[PDB]
């Protein structure tokens, strides 16, 4: 286990892990003499962080190539711990305009350098029951938020009479990354900014009007129209949010690109059933959706940075990106793709919804974001729960933010 392996660290939601075993198996088919070995990762963000740094701030070869959030990849970028492409796309005379380069440009490249590649990039969407807006006399799907409740409980009240555990809109609100991307959506979507750069540093303005205001009508939601389940900022994340939609029991979801793939599984019971949008905005504003996505990168501690290189450039292929936004519902990081015939038949709002994706607001692009994002989380959150004001919430978060901008 030294010549011709590689360990892959992965995770993601148990479809997307799965569907990479099979993108393993696809890669070693084409290369006959070579290993990939997978590492299975969490699906919780910050798990998949953990795991990496782990390993590689022990400087261990391990895991030679793997993927990051676009979220904390500049933590990576900034400990040093990936090996630079340049070398790599230089020798191969790999092209690299097939990729989105506005992504690129603003978190794989530093110092002139290339540390890493889209693999799909994703942006907060709105999924709704097409079936039951129908049903309830609505033909389009919400353009304010204001909209999307009042068809939320018109459609929530109706299928409570059948269904007692049927919710209007269900999210992503308990206390961890994910509440964080819900958050700037309903911020951005009201004109508000979590902060600005300064001099090349980056300045926090958590507690502007509008972020209140945003925050206040996330709140509302869960404890004033009622639309949303108390358990939003206890126990809902990704998953829980989707197979809650899935189940049947909710008119509207946010949630990224990959529930499509799942909502339109045979074995589900929305199938055909659920359309997508761009999330709502509040008067005035424009529709936000964070940005988001994985990228991969290789150890610069691998012992293997060619094979690692060669596994990064699959994954990036047309054919294995088109595998993704057609079978998973990923945007890819390779551009035109969203495009073939294929994958519009299976994931139409890619190319219909390319604006929201284009447009996709990026968190705080900082080498301690996690950090940040734990200040955010915290009071958020305590806001969700009734505990504190969404006025003294962001107050005491842009404290804290000002200390940790401060090094
Ligand atoms: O493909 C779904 C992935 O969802 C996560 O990633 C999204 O949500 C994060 C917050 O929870 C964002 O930070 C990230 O940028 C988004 O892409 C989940 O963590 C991954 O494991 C899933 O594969
Ligand atoms: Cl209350
Ligand atoms: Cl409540
Ligand atoms: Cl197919
Ligand atoms: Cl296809
Ligand atoms: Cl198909
Ligand atoms: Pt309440
Ligand atoms: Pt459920
Ligand atoms: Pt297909």
């Amino acid at each position: 286990i030294e010549e011709g392996k590689i360990v892959f660290a992965v995770g993601g939601a148990p479809n997307e892990i799965e569907y990479w075993k099979g993108v393993i198996a696809e890669f070693e088919k084409k290369y006959p003499g070579v290993t990939v070995e997978l590492k299975r990762q969490a699906t919780d963000t910050e798990q998949r962080r953990l795991d990496l740094v782990n390993a590689l701030r022990g400087k261990s070869s391990d895991p030679d190539v793997f993927l990051m959030d676009v979220a904390w990849l500049g933590q990576f970028i900034a400990s040093g711990w990936l090996e630079p492409l340049d070398d790599y796309v230089q020798k191969d005379n790999y092209d690299l305009s097939v990729f989105f380069q506005s992504v690129i440009n603003l978190a794989d490249k530093q110092g002139g350098k290339l540390y890493a590649l889209p693999v799909y990039i994703d942006a907060g969407l709105l999924y709704y029951r097409k079936d039951l807006l129908e049903k309830y006399g609505y033909s389009k799907p919400p353009e304010t938020w204001q909209e999307l409740v009042e068809m939320a409980q018109k459609i929530q009240s109706g299928e409570r009479e059948t269904n007692p555990n049927f919710w209007g809109f269900v999210w992503q609100g308990k206390q961890y990354e994910g509440l964080v991307c819900d958050f700037v959506e309903y911020v951005y979507s009201n004109g508000g900014s979590l902060g600005e750069f300064k001099d090349g540093k980056w300045v926090p303005t958590l507690n502007k009007p509008e972020n209140v205001e945003a925050l206040q009508f996330m709140v509302d939601l869960i404890h004033k129209y009622k639309i949303s389940p108390p358990n939003t900022y206890t126990e809902m994340t990704e998953e829980p949010v989707r197979l809650m939609f899935q189940q049947g029991n909710a008119a509207f979801e946010r949630n990224w690109p990959y529930a499509w793939g799942l909502h339109n599984a045979d074995d589900s019971p929305v199938k055909g059933k659920v359309g997508v949008a761009p999330l709502p905005h509040f008067p005035g504003h424009k529709s936000a959706a964070t940005l988001g996505g994985w990228h991969i990168g290789i150890s610069k501690y691998s012992d293997n940075k060619a094979l690692a290189w060669e596994f990064v450039k699959f994954v990036e292929s047309y054919s294995v990106q088109k595998g993704f936004a057609m079978n998973l519902g990923w945007n890819p990081g390779r551009v035109d793709v969203y495009d073939d015939p294929a994958v519009v038949s299976k994931s139409p709002h890619l190319k219909e919804l390319r604006a929201v994706f284009e447009n996709a607001v990026p968190r705080p692009i900082v080498p301690y974001y996690p950090q940040l994002s734990e200040i955010i989380q915290k009071y958020v959150n305590s806001a969700l729960a009734g505990k504190i004001s969404p006025q003294e919430a962001l107050d005491k978060a842009q404290k804290e933010a000002e200390e940790l901008v401060k090094q």
